[PDB]
């Protein structure tokens, strides 16, 4: 079906009336917590908010706000933290949240600057002496090590609770080449990315939910998610034919507004996939494929 629909929407040209489609059947819930006054300065972009129903809250009475969103997929039995880029002073809260929701992956899905401006605070540490402190929020980060590959990073960091002490191993997946409003080089290099998360053991039940950021968290993010979701579904049932991507789209559209923001972006998440389809059905050869098409090394 979907492979299927993929041809028949390439041939009539129609990617941007499918994509607009998806806009206009989109949900549409308040976000009155994100548009307080108190909170303007917590966000990055005054027109992407997080839904007051799904939005995260910090466990702190001061102000429990951050931009970001649960995306609980039932079906798929799969939980995502969409978010924007920390800014300088959401930085402690950004980790704030990733302790009280006990993730152990953070998925980044873009560069600090990018077309000359920054979308995003330095977050994480750069080198393992220069720790980082966030004072707000009681909390410690120290960079254990990197593993730095053509077009992503991963990083393991380490993460401290300083008023209990308790510390736990976040995994940081930085993914480097990926254009804001663009899609990936292949659908290879993108699926060697997520097959990475995913082999981390990050995407777990065991854990809390993976969080997933580019700059807005709507875009790029809204694209990892759809193609990690519409793949398990299909590896659940071992039933590429039974998956409707729009249809799931739609779905994870009730969690956060706007997810995937270019006609193209939509186009590409058929296409990884499809391609990632391959291995769920127990192709064994298509993940070193990836691999070496993503040119990694
Ligand atoms: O590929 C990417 O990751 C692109 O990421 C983005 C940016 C970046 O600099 O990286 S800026 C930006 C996005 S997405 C986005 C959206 C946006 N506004 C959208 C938000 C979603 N809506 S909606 O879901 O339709 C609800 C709505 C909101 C506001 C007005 C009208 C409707 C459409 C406008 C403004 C800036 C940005």
């Amino acid at each position: 079906e979907m492979e299927k629909e993929f041809e028949q929407i390439d041939k009539s040209g129609s990617w941007a009336a499918i994509y607009q489609d998806i806009r206009h059947e989109a949900s549409d819930f308040p976000c009155r917590v994100a548009k307080l006054p108190k909170n303007k300065n917590r966000n990055r972009y005054r027109d992407v908010s997080p839904f007051d129903h799904s939005r995260i809250k910090l466990h702190q009475e001061d102000n429990d706000y951050i931009n970001a969103s649960l995306i609980k997929m039932e079906e798929a039995q799969r939980s995502y933290i969409l978010t924007q880029g920390p800014l300088p002073n959401t930085c402690g809260h950004f980790w704030e949240m990733v302790w009280e929701q006990k993730s152990r992956g953070v998925v980044m899905l873009n560069r600090v600057m990018e077309k000359g401006s920054l979308k995003c605070a330095q977050y994480w540490p750069q080198k393992e002496e220069k720790e980082m402190i966030f004072e707000d929020t009681n909390l410690k980060l120290t960079l254990i090590s990197e593993d730095i590959k053509s077009y992503y990073t991963v990083r393991q960091l380490e993460l401290e609770n300083l008023t209990t002490q308790e510390t736990r191993e976040i995994l940081h997946f930085h993914y480097t080449t990926w254009p804001d409003f663009g899609v990936p080089e292949s659908p290879a290099s993108f699926l060697n990315f997520l097959f990475k998360v995913r082999e981390s053991g990050s995407l777990s039940p065991e854990h809390g939910p993976v969080v997933v950021h580019c700059s807005a968290g709507i875009g790029r993010s809204g694209t990892f998610c759809l193609a990690d979701t519409c793949l398990l579904l299909m590896d659940k049932r071992k039933d590429p034919s039974s998956v409707d991507i729009k249809k799931v789209l739609l779905e994870m559209r009730k969690f956060r507004m706007g997810l995937i923001q270019t006609a193209d972006q939509l186009r590409f998440s058929y296409l990884a996939v499809i391609e990632g389809a391959k291995f769920i059905m127990g192709d064994s050869s298509v993940q070193d494929q990836w691999k070496e098409l993503s040119h990694e090394d």
